[PDB]
């Protein structure tokens, strides 16, 4: 319910989905799948993940279809011309005049395929933009753009700021997550969401934008903290 809302949008260049929280946007090191390779097991045909986001965030997954549209969409990459909008749950309070991280990041790659991203001053250069979306009484959900489109880089941003995201397990805090349980918001996985994307269409020329609806864990977790104080 539905199997039918995890498609966003679809034409013939392109396919947005609205990844779960959960699910790997391809396999792992080992013996595993995930939605790129149980997309081609449907069909010869071209299809390539034109970004990806990790497997318990949730939210905007743009898909190339046509050789053309990645060689587009690669390029917007490329030249900043996409605006991925992503909300986080963060914990206290973000402070109204941080308005970017500016923090460089280093990824090491572990015996399991999965990833620790560090800020290193000698790691490589990477922002992101931040807006406080609303304010909950020892939480923040914050709007976060980033710029350049690092691994973890919104996770490993928000903890540098002192602000780690809600139930992340690599760099949040057990102590806010704790909190968050006993609050009552029933929340169970990263708070993370990308949940607008922009860019141009590869074929129209058309400037789009895509959203993605957040699920109702996320959506529960919200409300139970709008309301709670």
């Amino acid at each position: 319910a539905a199997l039918a809302d995890v498609i966003l949008y679809e034409d013939d260049h392109i396919l947005v989905l609205n990844k779960p929280s959960g699910t790997a946007v391809h396999g792992g090191s080992g013996l595993s799948f995930g939605v790129i390779e149980g997309l081609r097991a449907l069909r010869a045909r071209f299809l390539e993940l034109v970004h990806r986001l990790d497997r318990d965030t949730s939210g905007v997954l743009l898909v190339a279809k046509k050789r053309s549209a990645l060689r587009s969409l690669h390029e917007q990459l490329r030249e900043k011309g996409m605006q991925k909008d992503y909300l986080a749950l963060v914990r206290g309070q973000w402070q109204s005049h941080v308005k970017s991280v500016q923090a460089p990041l280093l990824k090491n790659i572990l015996q399991s395929g999965e990833r620790i991203v560090r800020v290193s001053q000698e790691g490589k250069p990477s922002e992101t933009r931040f807006k406080v979306e609303e304010r909950y009484a020892f939480a923040t959900l914050v709007r976060c753009s980033p710029v350049t489109g690092r691994t973890h880089q919104i996770r490993v941003h928000t903890q540098y700021a002192g602000h780690p995201i809600a139930f992340d397990d690599r760099y949040g805090d057990r102590e806010f997550d704790r909190q968050l349980t006993e609050a009552g918001t029933g929340l169970n996985r990263l708070f993370l969401h990308a949940a607008a994307l922009k860019f141009t269409h590869p074929g129209t020329g058309e400037v789009m934008r895509i959203e993605a609806p957040m699920d109702e864990g996320l959506k529960r977790c919200l409300q139970k903290l709008r309301n709670a104080r």
